[PDB]
């Protein structure tokens, strides 16, 4: 993908929204992988693990294992400040789909694979 | 993303379930580099590219340019015979899903990259 000119300075939602659409990527990938190959089956699989709230538990649970820098904590806050869903999860998952969409658009390839099995190791079991 | 064994026999649905989440990290990542910035902006931008009769009217497009192989024709046959939404824009939309998520599986980068650029081209003007 093409690199977007100062990509950091977007706003948590504007990288939020690219993020959500990641994370779908490697969660349905994940899902085929897995040997699941049936539709009704991996959708309510992925919807599952892409929801809001399982993506706020999937934060959570990362923090305790302290695993960000603090580059991505600065990111996390900006997303979890963005400006039926309860306002809590929203701004979690928010700042999970900052990070993810963030590590995407600064091409840190290997940081986001590693987070992402991370938080899809998490978020399946 | 790892390969999947025998990803090349999976069904039309299974290739279509990967081929919306990877034309939807394009166009979203499209609209952000186009300078689009705004939340209800880039969502109204997205899910009017990403829509069923959008994808149809890509695909039929694309036909009438010759733009594929014989390879990527018989994957698109696999995705429109797949077993409110009419039911032809159903099926091509399919099509074209199952045929991005065959490139991608595959990984046929540089076609999909292609491919999925001329799609956005047509589906945005």
């Amino acid at each position: 993908f093409d690199t977007i000119k100062d990509s950091k300075q977007l706003n948590g939602l504007a990288l939020a929204y690219i993020g959500d659409a990641i994370f779908e990527v490697y969660v349905r990938h994940h899902l085929l992988k897995q040997g699941f190959t049936k539709p009704n089956d991996l959708h309510k699989k992925s919807s599952r693990i892409v929801s809001a709230k399982s993506q706020a538990e999937i934060l959570f649970f990362l923090q305790n294992q302290s695993f960000f820098t603090e580059e991505e904590e600065a990111v996390l806050k900006r997303g979890r400040n963005a400006k039926n869903t309860d306002v809590q999860t929203y701004r979690y998952s928010t700042a999970f789909q900052a990070l993810l969409g963030y590590l995407f658009l600064e091409k840190k390839e290997e940081r986001l694979s590693q987070l992402v099995a991370e938080a899809i190791q998490f978020g399946t079991s």
